[PDB]
């Protein structure tokens, strides 16, 4: 039942007992493992009531008050509310606890050592796209903090039986436009072609740069989404230069400070928050490796290799591997110079190892998706490569949800 | 959609469905409730007949004679043989097919584009440990072929009803000694401390270098294992140097040419071949990244970085990343110089994508273990990182088996 989990570098073993608490099926079966798939194929009062209770039980236990008067009364409130209305509402403190727990539970997140330090903005009294914009701006300002980045989440109104969802259409709060050219290519970020086109269509005046910050498309229930331009002074950006390579700065490369996911659903106690954007700070491989070097992203390896005068003719010269290292170094150097928070993949994975150990003591296990935890360069050079990991779904949870269009 | 796993490549945006996984008869370690794909080792006449019938059906399909008199007579011959004796025997071309099929089925091997090109040495007549030695030496000579390496496998007699197994105690045909020092460190390869100490226990006179080739501990049915030293002239080795860093040759690093796994079980139609070593050629990251840079192996990252004058006191200089690239380049360069076959991780993973496409057409899928297929440096720089993979067990197969001691 309970899996033995081994670290191969140190030869140590733990047993994951926490997985017995999963109530939600992942994609694998005994016949075949599907653990490497990015998305699940997937994309009543009795059932809401029991997730509700389980979460309230979670919360009172967290404040050591299991079984107290306050606990029993709270379970009664929840039961009374569901029975009469088919739904219920969380108290602010309960929400706060749920958001941290959803982060704690996120198997794909290597930054979870930070999970206890999360500023939570209650935006549940939001009634318009306009109000959503104000809240999003205050989040960005708080989170950014002149480069001294602070983790945060802002929670818009939950989904309801009657009506359309509150949604942020953009996948992140800051995204660069991707412009489909005649010549079939893309100018800017190819990942954001579809969102750039939705923006233009809803009336945005596009640019023609490689790094034009997109406007937000915000949707109040059952209304057309609305367009809002982020004030340039709120979007902190970092020009990329290299400590020793003078020509690198010439490339004109840059990236934003704030990684803020905005298309994911936050589930707490059976309740669903379809708009609940959250941010921390970047690990440098996200920018240096994936965003700049993925062949379907900015795909800049070749340009850099040529600048370094490397032998591009053959894979055996490891030109790809050499240019990648310098691009990652440029990202770290630049963020450090500009006094904006960043973590390298060695420091991050070492702290994830400490987190694994903390969670083993605290909860008897830690859900983790090895393919997402291990960095996209220098995998086996980090300690997580050598760590077996068990993957499963615990609730509170961040989930993927359909695109609104 | 089809009710088979949908599989996506996130670089090209292309989709396939794995229908091959339907043929899987053995459960792996995952369940709906938790994924265990990252674990290295996760965990009767009627049963034999049924595996035998299935393998014979595979054989006759492969020669396009499924349904024929020859097919049903072979079936008849197999069940008669199990009826009277409890076991059965494969024809020669049946063994050749099954050996190739087991390589083809190996989810952890990125080298599978070559699967059709395997020299199968039949050693099912072997009857002593001395003869095992002769066969093994012939394998190495043929496979090594003065540096122009050729894939091969040698098959020794299968497990018999209450008769002892043929076993090769060593994990590979070529391994360096690991000597546990009286200060607690290890000289040589720490992976091989146990087998080194079994070797000495059985009367081997040990050396004291970092790169002493171990002797072979060969076990014939019901006999204690016997010890055989490989004649040095049969063990091709490559001294490591760097194309531009002149001091790298002074490190006195080296590696052997021939990777030959010798502790795996080859299972075909229920029959179990406990000694059946097989060899290919190396992918460079196995040597330059894992074998040399793993903390629990040669661990040379720090030494190399010091020679390169890197800042080894801060993670954010990427000192580990820069040293690893250079050690990897040195492995490729030294092998090329010495005319000994090797393949870099770019060329290997590209060829594996081609293999994925061939197998989609030929069998409707390909079992693949993402954590093992993705190379341990430059992960997302290779096309396999962006390819979803389905993992399941098909037979014939190579399986792990308990250590003989
Ligand atoms: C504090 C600094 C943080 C760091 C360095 C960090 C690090 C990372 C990294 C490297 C990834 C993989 C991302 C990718 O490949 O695109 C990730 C994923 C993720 N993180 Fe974090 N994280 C941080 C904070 C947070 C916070 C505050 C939350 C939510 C409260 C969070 C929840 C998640 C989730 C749900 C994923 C999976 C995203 C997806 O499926 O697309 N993380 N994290
Ligand atoms: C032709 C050149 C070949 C290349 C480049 C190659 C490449 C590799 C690599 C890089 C691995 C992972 C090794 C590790 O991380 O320790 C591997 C594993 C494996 N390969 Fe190959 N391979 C080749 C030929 C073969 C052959 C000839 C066979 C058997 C007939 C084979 C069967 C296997 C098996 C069973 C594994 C998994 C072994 C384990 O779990 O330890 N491969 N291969
Ligand atoms: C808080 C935080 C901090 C930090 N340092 N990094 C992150 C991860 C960022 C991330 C952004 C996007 C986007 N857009 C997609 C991903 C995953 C890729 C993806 C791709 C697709 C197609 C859908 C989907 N839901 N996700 C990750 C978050
Ligand atoms: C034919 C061929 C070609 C090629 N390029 N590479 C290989 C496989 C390499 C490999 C070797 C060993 C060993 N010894 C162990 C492994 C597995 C790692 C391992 C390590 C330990 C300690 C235990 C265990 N069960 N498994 C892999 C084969
Ligand atoms: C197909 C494969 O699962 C996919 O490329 C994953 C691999 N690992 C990852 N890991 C992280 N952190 N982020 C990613 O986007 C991915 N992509
Ligand atoms: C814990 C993890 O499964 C383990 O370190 C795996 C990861 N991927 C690997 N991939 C290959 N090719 N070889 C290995 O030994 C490993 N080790
Ligand atoms: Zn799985």
């Amino acid at each position: 039942k309970f899996p033995r989990v081994k670290n191969w570098e140190l030869g140590s073993i733990t047993y994951d007992t926490l997985c017995a608490q999963s109530q939600q099926d992942g994609p694998c079966t005994p016949r075949r493992c599907l653990g490497s798939l990015v998305l699940p194929r997937k994309l009543p009062a009795e059932q809401l009531l029991s997730q509700a209770r389980d979460f309230i039980n979670q919360y009172y236990s967290s404040i050591k008050r299991s079984g107290s008067q306050a606990h029993e009364e709270r379970l009664q409130e929840v039961e009374a509310e569901v029975a009469s209305t088919g739904t219920y509402h969380l108290r602010e403190s309960e929400l706060v606890f749920g958001a941290k727990q959803a982060w704690r539970n996120a198997p794909r997140c290597v930054g979870r050592i930070q999970w206890g330090k999360l500023q939570v903005f209650d935006a549940r009294d939001c009634s318009s796209a306009q109000e959503m914009f104000t809240y999003i701006c205050n989040h960005i300002k708080y989170a950014t903090n002149r480069g001294n980045l602070r983790s945060a989440i802002t929670v818009f109104p939950q989904r309801a039986p009657g009506r359309g969802d509150f949604r942020i259409w953009n996948s992140q709060l800051v995204r660069y436009a991707g412009y489909r050219q005649q010549d079939g290519s893309v100018r800017g970020d190819p990942a954001n072609v579809e969102i750039t086109e939705l923006c233009i269509q809803h009336g945005w005046t596009p640019g023609n740069g490689r790094f034009d910050v997109l406007p937000l498309l915000l949707q109040a229930p059952d209304e057309a989404p609305e367009l809002f331009v982020l004030p340039p002074e709120l979007v902190l950006e970092v020009p990329l230069e290299h400590p020793t390579l003078e020509w690198f700065a010439a490339l004109g490369l840059r990236w934003y400070a704030l990684p803020a996911v905005s298309n994911m659903l936050l589930e707490i106690g059976g309740l669903e928050f379809s708009a609940a954007p959250f941010s921390g700070w970047y690990m440098s491989t996200e920018i240096g490796t994936r965003n700049l070097c993925d062949p379907h992203r900015y795909n800049i390896l070749e340009d850099v290799a040529v600048c370094m005068d490397l032998d591009t003719r053959t894979t055996s010269s490891l030109w790809k591997d050499k240019a990648a290292v310098e691009i990652n170094l440029a990202v770290l150097h630049s963020f450090q110079l500009a006094k904006v928070t960043i973590v390298d993949h060695h420091a991050a994975t070492v702290s994830f190892m400490k987190h694994l150990d903390n969670e083993q003591k605290a909860r008897g296990g830690c859900p983790a998706d090895w393919a997402w935890i291990v960095p996209p360069i220098s995998g086996s050079l980090t300690p997580v490569f050598h760590q077996e990991m068990v993957n499963y779904i615990l609730s509170p949870a961040f989930r993927y949800q359909p695109d609104p269009w």
